[PDB]
């Protein structure tokens, strides 16, 4: 009946980035990045967690390629570390840093697997912000390009998948609004001027990207929580038509039309807080139109009308502690709420499939691109067995579903084009520790102790593995 | 919040069929509607357009009601079969002499005309003919009389609209059977609309060329869908009921594609339109210059079962709660709003649902808003006085300007608010009790009486609006 098979070459995949995997953090000349010092902030990060060492990928990746062949992957994404390769961020290059990716890139070729370049995952060099402030300055136009060129020129012939800006709303949302990402602050104007310049750096590498890669794909991977109304009352309708112009179609639409949502463009500026538009910013921003849009979906968010003094800052679950995450808000505009209707994690992530389905086929709709799922998971706490395996049951469910969704989403006619879970091994979770878990590969380490870091295939590892080899018939 | 803007189209609408009458006079060709109404059973308790409120020989007084309230546009609508008797063969002057006759009043008196080129009173012979809108046919003979318009009055009108109601329309008439010509069939539906889009493209693109300092667009039955509730399955539903019942006209009209969800799931139910060669090139040629809003409600949705609620009765009596849930099984279903007050005929009141229709036409299109309907239709007595005490229709009114205000200052591109109706006139269905004007018609169901013009309380609250220009 309903259980249509997935296309022939559907791209199933899984995914990973350079500071959560690979340590090796000041090794064969790489520079600091950003979270290489951030994270050595006390009460950063969980329980003092980092990424010197994470799961040492980078000495290790031969042993985790091995594991996705074994698994059957048709795809992996994974980041480049920009200060592994410009250790300053700019000027001279570090060889041994692209020969690490030039050689992770050859085994996973030899293995029939695509990869998935994604150009920046939140790991600025360190130097570039000491010397203009990051992305707060329009010099990152230029260094971003520079860097990313760099990339294209080498892995061009062998890469056609890539990722520009991984999260970019997710990302700036913490580093300017709430200080839990780097650079630590809390600033709504500096937030969106930020942005604009990274709109800036994204149109600017793609606009590259179509001359040095003409047969390549890409786009950016956009955090997206699609948004619900919280009842049919006119005043929660229109706060869900607020959260969905405010924190969805502003990026959204900057990626795919390569303009501002009017709206809240003519809100932003009555507050004093709209992005600076200088002479040639909507020339560039109209060259940066995407192949497809990156989706990395968890969860739906359901929102309510908020008085003018009503919720702004909560305190984010970083624990695990079931029930612990606060509610937050724009005054006048919205706030969210616990959504009665669904189950959650317990860092209080909402498990919604179906909203998977809804989300794949509004920006389906709205913008008329393909999509590609490059992040979906579930990040629980895991345990091993005495007969030395991981029954974790409740991440097959989680997975489960959400494939049976985008199995729906396809037959609603969506151009889904792939799927990659969050994540292939587990990883640091850069506010959570390693105790909130997303791999198929258990790494056997925590907090502040790397033990072995042995790798053990999860229940998942075999269910996904299955699911591969069926096209998706098998679950 | 801004004021309204400085040349804010302050406006109040009728249909040709719904006021004019004479409608066996100067040659004038049978209607659809001037059968359909003579059918048992169709309209309430008998009601016909025969006589209206015999706007056609009345018009000089009723323009003069409008010069003293002050509107600024006034939007009517054309028959068809009274410029073309046959729809397609020769003209009848005494027809273009009427509206020439009516345009020339409404401009003296420094009105802007907003001229409805189609609204539901298809001439009886193309029905006869060739069917209608099921045949491609009246693509070229719908052209050939939105032209001979665009030459008469087109430098006397800048502001037109093609297409009224579509959706509403064509779904009593081929869905519900409640319409001309009476059909219940989901391809025939689909069909029908095609055709109509091809119709109205070919009528735009020919105003460009003999109308090039005008503005035209369709006006849309536009109902915003809401979900019921945050749960999953019911998100999933106003989502289908968004994209079936909305952008199904709004993309074609706006963007000239049918949204891809719906056109998929049509094609595997085969009641999808056949798309012929030269189609798309041509509805590629009819973007408009606004889209032409009539709001009245929003509506509700929740998941519905494919073994679930598909056709329901209408309220056409006004006894309240007797409207009962539609919906398209497997899809979505209906489900009145339990936030949401409604009139004695069923139709929710939700001022700020017109704010979040606005803002989401505007959001997804970019293109400039113009309300051509938003109205109460209720029950109205005449006092001891001679007056009407119609502060419903006031609290109704004053709800949604606010709300026009607050979609202004959000930032939506509205160029003016017609309300429904300035005289009282037949509603279709609903006779002459159901009653939405700023003036008052002293006739029922069955007796014309005198036909009497009498002004309403809501007529000096608009009036007092306009010379304030909103800020009372």
């Amino acid at each position: 009946q309903r259980l249509r098979p997935f296309p022939d070459h559907f791209l199933w995949g899984s995914a990973s980035a350079a500071y959560q995997i690979e340590g090796a953090w000041n090794e064969d000349g790489k520079g600091l990045s950003v979270w290489d010092v951030f994270t050595k902030i006390p009460g950063k990060t969980f329980k003092g967690s980092n990424g010197d060492i994470a799961v040492d990928h980078y000495h290790r990746f031969k042993e985790d390629v091995a594991l996705m062949a074994e698994m059957g992957l048709k795809a992996y994404r994974f980041s480049v570390s920009w200060p592994r390769i410009f250790p300053q961020g700019r000027g001279e290059a570090n060889e041994s840093g692209l020969r690490f990716y030039d050689d992770l890139i050859n085994e996973l070729l030899a293995h029939d697997i695509e990869p998935v370049l994604t150009l920046y995952h939140w790991d600025l060099p360190q130097a570039l912000m000491d010397e203009y402030g990051g992305f707060e300055s329009r010099r990152i136009i230029e260094d971003f390009n520079a860097y990313c060129v760099t990339l294209y020129k080498r892995y061009g012939g062998r890469v056609k998948y890539w990722v520009s800006l991984n999260e970019q709303n997710y990302n700036f949302n913490h580093g300017f609004i709430t200080a839990m990402h780097p650079p630590g602050v809390k600033d709504r104007k500096r937030f969106y001027e930020a942005n604009h310049i990274a709109f800036l750096a994204n149109a600017k590498a793609i606009d590259s990207f179509r001359r040095y890669v003409p047969d390549g794909k890409i786009g950016p991977s956009f955090a997206y929580s699609p948004a619900y109304p919280l009842s049919s009352r006119p005043d929660d309708i229109l706060a869900f038509e607020n959260a969905e112009e405010f924190t969805n179609y502003w990026w959204l639409d900057m990626y795919c039309r390569g303009t501002y949502p009017d709206i809240p463009l003519k809100y932003l500026k009555e507050k004093g807080w709209a992005p600076t538009i200088e002479d040639g910013d909507m020339e560039l921003l109209a060259k940066g139109k995407p192949d497809f849009v990156g989706v990395n979906y968890y969860q739906t968010i359901t929102y309510e009308m908020n008085p003018l003094d009503g919720v702004s800052e909560g305190k984010m679950n970083t624990t695990g502690q079931k029930g612990s995450n606060q509610e937050t808000g724009m005054p006048g505009l919205y706030k969210t709420k616990r959504n009665p209707h669904l189950e959650t994690s317990n860092w209080d992530w909402a498990i919604d499939p179906i909203g998977l389905r809804i989300g794949l086929r509004r920006i389906s709709s709205r913008y008329g691109l393909p999509l590609f799922i490059t992040e979906n998971g579930l990040g629980e706490f895991d345990k091993v067995e005495n007969d030395g395996t991981i029954h974790d049951d409740y991440r097959i469910a989680y997975l489960r579903a959400h494939l049976e969704q985008c199995r729906q989403a396809l037959n609603d006619g969506v151009d889904l084009i792939g799927y990659c879970s969050w994540s292939f091994t587990d990883l640091l979770s850069w506010l959570n520790g390693y105790q909130k878990r997303y791999g198929f590969v258990y790494i056997n380490r925590d907090e502040e102790n790397v033990k072995d870091l042995k790798r053990i295939k999860k229940d998942s590892f075999y269910w996904y593995q299955n699911v591969i080899q069926t096209n998706g018939e098998e679950l």
